[PDB]
């Protein structure tokens, strides 16, 4: 072909070369003598936008790695310097330059890498870049929107901490902790309010739990049931929550303006007697739990009265201002009716409907006897009334 003489290449013609490549088949290279005919060496070449590199020698680079000035660059088969490719592991941007700690998106691929502190791109490990954590999977490609074990990496990759989340295919929300896994058999405080997630994360929502000692509601989007009546469709019955959430259970409970009971399991009472046990006394609730307290009601074979503070009345008068006239309870609560009493120093009667005779003749069946009482229920036994007279013990003498 041509013949090199010194830094000359004379071609087959004579005419020395100069601004052309020229391949040597002894050395089995290509070189490039430059414009002064002189073959170049150490120094970068621009030709067209292609950058090649011609060694001491004068050798073209060629599929090696070049360090110009703490920067390092690829150059191909053909000698040319590569661009957004991948040198193996390590990558070349857009000059050119190897980077280095650095993130990386490949369109080829579709995906994001990451080139580490030893020019790698990290694979198959987890990576913490400026603060938050990041996964690359085998190939160094970079996981993005999914679980892994427990922790979940958003649509950017990284870590989710401290957090909310909904999964669609699940159909459950998740708190994702401060360490990163999902919360689990925990309450946690968000916005205000309480929520409870399960054994698996899944956001406890309109279900019962059971923590220390006492029991929890939660309601339809998962906050904590509070300071407010549920009613239980399974369950059939009303439930109370306080405070802190806790459900009320054999304690009392006041609300709109009545008072109200709760019961052992924390239902509420209706339509039914209970037992006060550090009280000692009896008291009754209506349809829809309601204290009744100064009224009567009728359970079974007998009358009972509540008095204004709800108590039953027992060994006890009362007057009642609404039917105008004075009844006597028993022990237990029991009205008497058609029944004598001794009370004050004198007797007393009450009729069938229980209440007292006051001003008025009654014959008592009983003893056959026609008696008298005054104003206040005192039966009259040594003295007249109209011209009647009446004995040592109360009857009518004639
Ligand atoms: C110095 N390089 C030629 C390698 C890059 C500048 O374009
Ligand atoms: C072939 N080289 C360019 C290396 C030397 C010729 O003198
Ligand atoms: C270096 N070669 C001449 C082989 C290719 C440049 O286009
Ligand atoms: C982009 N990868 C690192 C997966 C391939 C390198 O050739
Ligand atoms: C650059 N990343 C996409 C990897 C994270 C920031 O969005
Ligand atoms: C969906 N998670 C795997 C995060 C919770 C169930 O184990
Ligand atoms: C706890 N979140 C606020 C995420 C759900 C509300 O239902
Ligand atoms: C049990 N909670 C932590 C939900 C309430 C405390 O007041
Ligand atoms: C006894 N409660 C109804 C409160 C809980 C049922 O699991
Ligand atoms: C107060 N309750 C909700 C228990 C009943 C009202 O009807
Ligand atoms: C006293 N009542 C009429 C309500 C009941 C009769 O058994
Ligand atoms: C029923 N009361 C609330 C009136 C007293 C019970 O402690
Ligand atoms: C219920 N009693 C009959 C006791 C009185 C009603 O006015
Ligand atoms: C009928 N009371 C409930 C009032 C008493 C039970 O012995
Ligand atoms: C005077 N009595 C009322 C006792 C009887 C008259 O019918
Ligand atoms: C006060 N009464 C006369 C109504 C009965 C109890 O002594
Ligand atoms: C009221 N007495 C007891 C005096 C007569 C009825 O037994």
């Amino acid at each position: 072909d041509g013949t090199w003489q010194g830094k000359q290449y004379l071609k087959e013609d004579g005419s020395q070369a100069a601004n052309e490549w020229v391949f040597d088949t002894h050395y089995q290279s290509w070189f490039y003598i430059k414009a002064d005919a002189n073959y170049a060496e150490n120094e970068w070449l621009k030709q067209g936008d292609d950058y090649f590199y011609l060694k001491s020698g004068g050798y073209m680079a060629k599929s090696e790695w070049v360090e110009d000035k703490g920067a390092f660059y690829y150059l191909d088969q053909d000698g040319k310097m590569k661009r957004n490719a991948w040198v193996g592991t390590s990558y070349v941007g857009a000059t050119g330059a190897k980077v280095i700690e650095d993130w990386v998106y490949d369109s080829q691929y579709d995906a994001w890498f990451y080139i580490k502190a030893d020019g790698q791109h990290a694979e198959k490990e987890w990576l913490q870049i400026k603060g938050k954590d990041y996964y690359f999977k085998s190939g160094g490609y970079l996981l993005t929107s999914q679980w892994i074990n427990q922790a979940y990496v958003n649509a950017s990759g990284a870590k989710v901490q401290q957090g909310w989340l909904f999964d669609k295919q699940y159909q459950s929300w998740f708190y994702i902790k401060e360490n990163g896994n999902y919360a689990d058999k925990e309450w946690i405080f968000e916005n205000g309010h309480y929520y409870y997630l399960k054994s698996g994360g899944y956001m406890a929502a309109n279900e019962w739990i059971w923590d220390k000692e006492s029991w929890f509601y939660l309601k339809f989007d998962g906050k904590i049931a509070e300071k407010e009546w549920v009613y239980d469709s399974h369950s059939q019955a009303w439930y109370y929550f306080k405070s802190g959430g806790y459900m009320a259970a054999n304690e009392w409970i006041w609300d709109k303006e009545s008072w109200f009971y709760l019961k052992f399991d924390g239902k509420m009472a209706e339509k039914e007697w209970v037992y006060d046990s550090h009280s000692q006394a009896w008291y009754y609730f209506k349809s829809g739990g309601y204290m009744t307290a100064n009224e009567w009601i009728w359970d079974k074979e007998s009358w009972f009265y509540l008095k204004s503070d709800g108590k039953i009345a027992e060994k006890e008068w009362v007057y009642d201002s609404h039917s105008q006239a004075w009844y006597y309870f028993k022990s237990g609560g029991y009205m008497t009716a058609n029944e004598w009493i001794w009370d004050k120093e004198s007797w007393f009667y009450l009729k069938s409907d229980g209440k007292m005779a006051e001003k008025e003749w009654v014959y008592d069946s009983h003893s056959q006897a026609w008696y008298y009482f005054k104003s206040g229920g005192y039966m009259a036994k040594n003295e007249t009334v109209d011209g009647y007279q009446l004995g040592s013990d109360g009857k009518w003498l004639g």
